[PDB]
């Protein structure tokens, strides 16, 4: 159907754009577009990318008047998916940024990691629950998610610490890690995502 890709929040999203796009080739009637102001109808698949921090990921995001549009494509039953800082927004809360409230559109919310040696970065292995492919990631992040196990698609360990690197809430889709930057099983995963938002 409609892809749409949230493209003012904090970071660069054309990465995520191309990998995307790639993605939807092995399909077909998807289109693809970027999304900046609510003056566009429902799409089946909505990104929530980003990169930096919590604050500034939810001012771009009400600056622009996206809120609303993102909870109003949860309540009418579509496919919203968190990546990396976006998947962060989709809790209540986060340490990095009090008083700034999130989409709350998952249970649950947002604290630093315990290592010492921040921000993680590198590779890791994300061990999912069911659906996508367990496999190495890329992951940059300073902060995680605390939600209840029924909202933990995948995990992961960083330095004797396991946060959920993927949750899930019906069509509620979150990753903390890269997918346009996983290579191959990366692009196995957006596939993956399509390919659910597919069916239903």
């Amino acid at each position: 159907m409609r892809i749409g890709i949230i493209s003012v929040g904090p970071g660069n999203i054309m990465n995520l754009y191309r990998g995307v796009k790639r993605a939807s080739e092995n399909f077909e009637d998807v289109s693809i577009e970027l999304v900046e102001s609510p003056r566009n109808d429902l799409y089946d698949l909505l990104f929530i990318p980003g990169v930096g921090h919590f604050g500034e990921g939810m001012r771009r995001l009400r600056e622009n008047d996206l809120i609303d549009f993102v909870r109003k494509h949860v309540e009418d039953e579509r496919y919203v998916v968190g990546v990396c800082l976006g998947m962060q927004l989709l809790f209540e809360e986060s340490e990095e940024a009090p008083g700034v409230k999130g989409l709350s559109l998952i249970e649950g919310n947002v604290v630093k990691l315990r290592s010492r040696r921040l921000p993680h970065m590198g590779w890791n292995e994300v061990i999912f629950k069911d659906t996508f492919p367990n496999g190495y990631y890329y992951f940059v992040h300073t902060y995680r998610a605390v939600c209840e196990e029924e909202h933990v698609l995948g995990t992961t360990e960083y330095d004797g610490e396991i946060f959920p690197s993927a949750v899930r809430k019906g069509r509620i889709l979150g990753f903390q890690f890269h997918p346009e930057k996983s290579s191959k099983i990366g692009r196995k995963l957006l596939e993956k995502v399509i390919e659910c938002s597919l069916s239903r």
